[PDB]
């Protein structure tokens, strides 16, 4: 599609023009292959001299571990007035810093007794209020509020329990706080004022009991419309009295108000708790749960309260504004209220609400690591304390900066451990702390790696490592979800606009017809940016500035010319017109977003559908040229495996290795270099009409125009008509605003799409970092490697710098000051987070040591807890299920996803869904993920719920499978047995062959299936928890399509079953359910037992498909200090079948084993624990 350009017109007037002669204007590209090393050494040498004498910068220094810590140390001292504090202290003050950390400590239900035996028993109350909620959902609420008054009233007179009231108040119906006292006059009122309408015989006493008959009635007969009965509620009908009017007139309650503080008053004692236990994480999950659910309450078109249970006490919890945003909530007792007051967020509470011994397991499977050590095992009980008190204010007060705060901290565990690094590094690990939370998290971080990193341990350096690196991968642990819209846009526009005005260019309103100025600065800015000069002039280099200088550039295009720098197998609605600007119909235009990231941000461009299609044509060229050549490892995908052995054998050698990274990659690249590099190479010496359509679409980049976003333009013409009757884009729209105009549009000539034009960048990575190390390895004696994902980079050295850097350390020095020097001559500025050493190397976010392996464990847990969606509960298992598949390949612990499992079994259970035994198997092992699939996990626990029935039919499946390996019999198969009766084939099939064939007490066993005429509706989110939300909203209303055309509920299903006495239930110790139906009672009644299932079929089926698509070991028979750094790697177990495949495929609506080779990919190679895999069963063949 890019030669369809040829259709069209050709407008191009003498603008097209100006632009190639710049950039042809003082670029030779044809020098030799020996007259670029004499420039190369005549500005070595410059260069040398003139920085021996101090006339420029070292940029570098050598790392000393002293002066790291004690920068380290105090690095906000202006407020915190301390330099060593006591971890006495540290623990005394922790557990009284905040509202929310003194209720999860303090000494609460200092008695529990039979008042805490006795909240187990449900009373009519409860009844009544679920009765009534339920009915609502499909004069009014005075009746309601009558009816719960009533059946409280008749609780309390039977066996003194009150368990629903609060001081005088008490929760009626939409979680409401309706007084008492005013409900009484509403009564005597409407009583009163109904017997006079009515006047003009009866008493006071019977006209509620009339209205009370009739409301039931009615609602009991809307009720059995849908198919649910009474019984399902228990509730008792002598609530209500014959003497009722006047027993509600004349109750009494007293006790204690609740209240709310806007703005030593803590009944309890302060530090009961101990940390070592588990007793505060289970309070923070309860208290969690009320938070989130605290977002269901309606519209209504004030007072709302949840309730929780700790100890057997009961808490409530009181807000007074309905919606999802930023409220104050309270705590009450009714003993005595108002515990405290705070002023949280509904969402951000998620990660913690069933996970309890996940999180305790996580920190003592962190801690066994630095076990063995010598020099610590004195204070091995402070570890303990700082690792859960950093992990519990993490999970208790969600903010944006503890998240930069713990994630800075890998940068400095890298830079301690290395031989150079940036002089200008501890400037970039500040952060602006504001509140008391902060610094507090910042003291016991401190103290945590003044403990850890001491000068007198020289024992174990990469468990310590280890240790170090995963506290700093806690972050993931928070959210990525922002706190406030309206700013995070201001903040993306002032990144947009700030480096645009230094340069001098910005466009306010290109118009789509450009005039005269708009073409003339354009020139004089592309000539602006070939103009840049260094180490030969007066002043020198002036580094961090956009731009190129034709030096380079030529010597750049004269090495690739030459061919220096290739290896040795390398060398072997329609517009009708355009014009040098863009099409007839307009130029190109984007508009600007944010993405949500860990730490700060990234910009993101869109475009219309016409511009996506112009730009595919140029990311094409450029990905396939860049695949012509090797290094890249952006799109392919063996280079990557390539650079990880390289990196394994270059740490295992003990050799040099340069980890870099690059900053303001984005907005200081720009078309113009990629026109000005193409223009000047030569290929291979029709293609000539290719590369003047290619230059003709990097025109047309270069002039495209962004849109500003409408919000900020609202924000500041607000702001302005405040002030008036402050930063440099402030007075920006300041100086529009007040002579008219207002900007919408931006337009100039630095700036290339960040995400837009990515593989055009890595070809020129490639090629620059090419001619950068043929360089060095000319000065000098030895050579370099480099690999590239177009801002990342690792380079590994050889044993001649390796020894040089020991013998002459100032060479070295000057060596790397000189790619320093050459690389920002370029357009690429080095990071100051890039370091040089011999001990780690890390490329793409994974890192490398020898003796031992370093798996990120936090960050995987984290990524486990909070991934739950609002779709149908049969594929969020799968995702599940390949989260911890992919978990347990880096060094994960099985036992710590077996909990993972079941907290997802309990989050499902809460939602009252039944569980089949086809979501997941909380039981498995090493050996279940390294050689089998989900399907094998799936035979697994369905041969641990019904042993003894799974031996006949494997024995028929062995000989089955013996008899179709050769032939015998492939179609008088496939073609009267898939597609007949399920129960009266199998006998009939075992019979064929000399086996005995299935008894009839084992074909009861049968499983529940809903969905099986149609799937369940789900769409009638922008967070997880509204998605947990609307699960638990969307399972409960209709959820179910039945035979002919209808919806139905879950409850009635269930009744219904019960209304048969023939049927069994039977669930399993980690809650799966599965039925017993005879074979008598399955005739006749044709209605309901059309959603069962047997379970051998499907077991048979799926056990000859996961023999069809694995081995034959399937089918055989079962059979059943070690230190935690031990770890071996492993390799998975590796037409005329497919069509038996597919045929097997549809005939079971259990799995979907053929998706799983479409959607996903599988893993490579495992590594694992050595002391898990002596503990495994063994199938043979
Ligand atoms: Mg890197
Ligand atoms: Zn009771």
């Amino acid at each position: 599609g890019v030669e369809s350009l040829n259709v069209l017109l050709d407008n191009r007037s003498s603008h097209y023009e100006e632009i190639i002669a710049s950039c042809h204007q003082g670029i030779n590209n044809k020098l030799t292959a020996h007259e670029v090393k004499l420039q190369i050494e005549e500005e070595y040498q410059v260069f040398r001299n003139r920085l021996r004498k101090g006339e420029i910068t070292g940029q570098f220094l050598k790392v000393d571990k002293s002066r790291l810590l004690n920068d380290f140390n105090n690095l906000y001292v202006d407020e915190v007035t301390a330099t060593k504090d006591n971890i006495e202290h540290l623990i005394y003050q922790f557990k009284r810093a905040s509202p929310i950390l003194r209720f999860l400590y303090a000494n609460i239900g200092e008695g529990n007794g039979e008042e805490r035996h006795h909240t187990i028993k449900e009373c009519q109350m409860q009844y009544w209020r679920s009765f009534l909620n339920k009915v609502k959902s499909l004069k009014l609420l005075l009746i309601f509020d009558a009816l719960i008054l009533l059946a409280s009233i008749h609780d309390q007179t039977r066996h003194k329990c009150s368990k629903g009231w609060l001081g005088s108040c008490f929760i009626s119906v939409n979680d409401r706080l309706v007084s008492l006292e005013s409900t009484k006059r509403d009564l005597e009122k409407w009583v009163g004022r109904r017997q006079q309408s009515e006047r003009s015989p009866p008493d006071k006493n019977q006209i509620l009991i009339s209205m009370f008959q009739k409301t039931i009635l009615k609602a009991t007969a809307a009720l059995k419309d849908v198919g649910i009965s009474v019984e399902h509620y228990k509730i008792n009908m002598e609530v209500i009295c014959p003497d009722s009017y006047d027993l509600i007139l004349n109750f009494d309650v007293s006790g204690v108000v609740p209240t709310i503080s806007y703005q030593e008053k803590f009944p309890f004692i302060m530090g009961g708790v101990e940390l070592l236990e588990s007793t505060d994480l289970e309070r923070l999950s309860s208290l969690s749960l009320a938070l989130v659910n605290s977002m269901k309450t309606s519209s209504t078109v004030e007072a709302y309260c949840q309730e929780f249970l700790l100890s057997g006490a009961e808490f409530q919890l009181i807000y007074q504004k309905t919606g999802e945003c930023s409220k104050c909530y309270a705590i009450n007792d009714n003993r005595v209220g108002e515990i405290c007051s705070f002023y949280a967020d509904p969402k951000r509470y998620f990660p913690a609400i069933f996970s309890a011994e996940v999180l305790q397991t996580t920190v003592s499977t962190m801690i066994s690591w630095v076990k063995d050590c010598s020099e610590l095992e004195e204070q091995l009980c402070n570890i303990n304390s700082l690792t859960k008190m950093i992990l519990v204010l993490i999970l208790a007060h969600p903010s944006k900066r503890s998240q930069k705060l713990l994630q800075n901290l890998r940068y400095f565990i890298m830079a301690y451990v290395s031989d150079y690094h940036h002089k200008d590094l501890i400037d970039k690990l500040r952060e602006e702390l504001i509140t008391d939370v902060e610094f507090l998290l910042y003291r016991l971080v401190r103290a945590l790696v003044n403990l850890i990193l001491s000068e007198d341990v020289k024992s174990m350096m990469t468990n310590r490592f280890k240790f170090i690196l995963n506290i700093s991968y806690m972050c993931h642990f928070i959210t990525k979800e922002t706190p406030d819209r309206l700013t995070d846009q201001i903040k993306c526009f002032e990144k947009f606009l700030e480096p645009k005005l230094e340069f001098g260019h910005v466009s306010i309103n290109p118009a789509d017809v450009a005039t005269e100025e708009e073409l003339d600065d354009m020139v004089y800015n592309a000539k602006k940016f070939l103009s840049k000069e260094g180490c030969t002039s007066i002043k020198g280099p002036d580094y961090k500035k956009p731009g190129v200088s034709k030096r380079f550039l030529s010597l750049l295009t004269s090495s690739f010319n030459n061919g220096s720098l290739f290896k040795e197998s390398e060398v072997k609605e329609s517009p009708q017109s355009y014009s040098s600007t863009g099409p007839d119909t307009g130029r190109l235009k984007f508009s600007l977003s944010y993405k949500e990231q860990v730490g700060g941000n990234r910009e993101l461009y869109i475009g219309d559908l016409r511009t996506k299609m112009f730009t595919r044509l140029i990311e094409d060229y450029f990905e396939a040229l860049s695949l012509q050549l090797s290094g890249s490892c952006l799109n392919n995908e063996r280079e990557f495996e390539n650079a990880i052995l390289s990196m394994k054998l270059n740490v295992s050698l003990a050799h040099v290795s340069y980890s870099m990274d690059h900053s303001k990659w984005g907005p200081m690249m720009c078309p113009f270099l990629f026109l000005a590099t193409l223009q000047n190479l030569i290929f291979l010496s029709a293609d000539i009409k290719g590369r003047d359509y290619l230059s003709t679409l990097l025109t047309w980049h270069m002039h495209k125009m962004v849109e500003i976003p409408f919000n900020v333009v609202s924000a500041m013409m607000k702001s302005f008509i405040k002030a008036q009757l402050q930063s440099i884009t402030e007075d920006f729209f300041y100086s529009n605003f007040q002579i008219g105009v207002v900007p919408s549009h931006v337009s100039s000539i630095l700036d290339m799409g960040q995400g837009i034009l990515h593989n055009t960048s890595d070809f020129y990575a490639l090629i620059s970092e090419r001619f950068i190390n043929y360089a060095i390895s000319c000065i000098c004696g030895g050579t370099i490697d480099a690999y590239t994902s177009s801002d990342d980079q690792i380079s590994l050295f050889d044993q001649v710098l390796t020894e040089l850097m020991q013998r002459d350390p100032e060479e070295f020095k000057t060596l790397i000051e000189f790619h320093y020097y050459m690389s920002d001559q370029l357009n690429k500025f080095v990071s100051p987070k890039s370091v040089i050493g011999r001990f780690v190397a890390e490329f793409k976010s994974r890192f490398y040591v020898w003796g031992d392996e370093v798996p990120l464990l936090t960050k995987f847990v984290a990524a486990a807890l909070h991934n739950i969606k609002c779709k149908e509960p049969h594929q969020l298992a799968e995702t599940i299920d390949t989260i911890i598949d992919q978990s347990v390949a880096n060094g994960v612990p099985v036992h710590l996803c077996n909990l993972i499992q079941k907290r997802t079994l309990s989050l499902l259970q809460y939602a009252r869904y039944p569980i089949d035994p086809f979501l997941l198997n909380c039981e498995t092992d090493v050996r279940d993920w390294v050689d089998g699939n989900r399907s094998y996990r799936i035979m697994r626990q369905i041969e641990r719920l019904i042993p003894d029935a799974c031996g006949r039919i494997r024995s028929m499946l062995r000989k089955l499978y013996n008899k179709l390996k050769t032939g015998q019999l492939h179609e008088e198969f496939t073609t009267n047995y898939l597609s007949s009766e399920h129960l009266s084939s199998l006998s009939n099939l075992c019979e064929l062959l000399g086996v005995e064939p299935p008894s009839e007490s084992d074909l009861e066993f049968s499983w529940l299936n809903l969905a099986a005429h149609h799937p369940l509706r789900m769409v009638l989110q922008s967070s997880i928890a509204s998605g947990f939300v609307g699960l638990c909203r969307t399972l409960g209303s209709k959820c179910v399509r039945g035979p002919n055309k209808e919806s139905l509920y879950i409850k009635s299903i269930q009744s219904l079953i019960s209304d048969i006495q023939g049927i069994e239930p039977l669930i399993d110790s980690h809650g799966v359910q599965y039925w017993r139906v005879p074979l008598n009672i399955r005739d006749g009644n044709e209605g309901v037992i059309s959603y069962f299932r047997p379970l051998l079929w499907d077991y048979m089926c799926i056990s000859l498909s996961t023999a069809i698509e694995l081995g034959a070991w399937v089918l055989g028979e079962p059979k059943k200090k070690h230190n935690p750094c031990d770890y071996f790697p492993l390799k998975p177990a590796a037409i005329k079948f497919l069509d038996l495949c597919v045929a097997l495929d549809v005939n079971c609506e259990a799995l979907s084993l053929v998706s799983h080779i479409v959607k996903w990919k599988r893993e490579e190679h495992y590594i694992v624990l050595s002391s898990e895999l002596r503990l495994s069963h063994t199938r043979t063949h």
